[PDB]
Parts: structure tokens; C-alpha cells; sequence
């Protein structure tokens, strides 16, 4: 029941996550559109910001729009890469 919208920086971020991710995220996002305000996912101190497991979105009631603002990863890309190397 909520419209989707992406911040342009986040859409650019989205186009670099890879094939596998931006699909499982697309799934969880469209699910969020039904009822965006999930208490278990609300960022601390932030009245309108929520997380998807990361992805962050802003709920804009005045427009009924879910605004995806930030999407990325827990660590730097180098940390996962170095972790893969470290175990070889």
C-alpha cells in the first residue's frame, strides 16, 4: 500500500551489490511496502527510519512513500575479501 522510491545515491549503490543480493533485497522490500513501520526494525532515535537485513529506508506518511536511502554491507568490501584470502 506504500509507493517505493529510491534515493539516487542508493540506487547507484543498488546497481553495484551484485546479481544475488539486489533480488533477495527486492523481495524483502516489496514485502515492506505493505506495512513499512516495523518496530523491530526502527533505527534508534530515528522516528521514520527503518532497516532491512543492510538497507535503510525512510517512511514518508505524507506521500505514503517508502524512500530507500542507503543500501550496502556490514563491513568494507575489502574486509570480506581479506577474510576470504586469510582462510586460504
Amino acid at each position: 500500500a506504500y509507493f517505493l522510491d529510491f534515493d539516487e545515491r542508493a540506487l547507484k549503490e543498488w546497481r553495484k551489490l551484485g546479481s544475488t543480493v539486489r533480488e533477495q533485497l527486492k523481495k524483502k522490500l516489496v514485502e515492506v511496502l505493505e506495512s513499512p513501520r516495523i518496530e523491530a526494525n526502527k533505527l534508534r532515535g530515528m522516528p521514520d527510519c527503518y532497516k532491512i537485513k543492510r538497507l535503510v529506508y525512510q517512511v514518508i506518511d505524507e506521500k505514503v512513500v517508502v524512500f530507500v536511502i542507503s543500501v550496502g554491507k556490514a563491513e568494507r568490501s575489502e574486509v570480506y575479501s581479506e577474510a576470504v584470502k586469510r582462510i586460504l
